[PDB]
């Protein structure tokens, strides 16, 4: 269970929070917090 150091990352998240040297790596992160149903935008 080697996990924590953490070097540069411009991607973190804000919601439960979280780093990604990536964009997309963010995007997929993410996903699990907005939406959280496959029934398209909960609103709109
Ligand atoms: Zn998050």
């Amino acid at each position: 269970g080697s996990s924590g150091s953490s070097g540069e990352k411009p991607y973190s998240c804000n919601e439960c929070g979280k780093a990604f040297t990536f964009k997309s790596q963010l995007i997929v992160h993410k996903g699990v917090h907005t939406g959280v149903k496959p029934s398209g935008p909960s609103s709109g």
